[PDB]
């Protein structure tokens, strides 16, 4: 969408989300939501209305693959954007994720320039 499009931000360390938020505001993207785990995400995504999720991979309950592939599998948001946020670069993660539907992967930590080539990237090899 515009800068209004509804970000889902998913990661148990709520600094970590508070981080992500205001590097979506400088952006210009203020309409972001939080969740603290894979659950709590899918509870949120239920309500609809979202256009992008960006998660962290380790999470307890349900981690970022989980809901990821739980994501892909329902057919109503199958196809939203989902960006992965990781501590390290591991080959056999990145193509685990890549080939369970992950729009993306960025190693934080990660500055608003980063971010926003990431998002770009996203959003043109969709049609965005």
């Amino acid at each position: 969408s515009d800068k209004e499009l509804k970000f889902l931000v998913v990661d148990d360390f709520s600094t970590m989300r508070r981080i992500v938020r205001n590097l979506l505001k400088e952006l210009g993207f203020n309409n972001v939501e939080e969740a603290e785990d894979g659950v709590d995400a899918l509870n949120k995504l239920q309500a609809g209305g979202y256009g992008f999720v960006i998660s962290a991979w380790n999470m307890p309950n349900m981690d970022g693959l989980e809901l990821l592939k739980t994501i892909r599998a329902d057919g109503a948001m199958s196809a939203l954007p989902v960006l992965m946020v990781t501590a390290e670069a591991k080959k056999e993660n990145i193509i685990a994720a890549a080939q369970a539907g992950a729009s993306g992967y960025v190693v934080k930590p990660f500055t608003a320039a980063t971010l926003e080539e990431k998002l770009n990237k996203i959003f043109e090899k969709l049609g965005m």
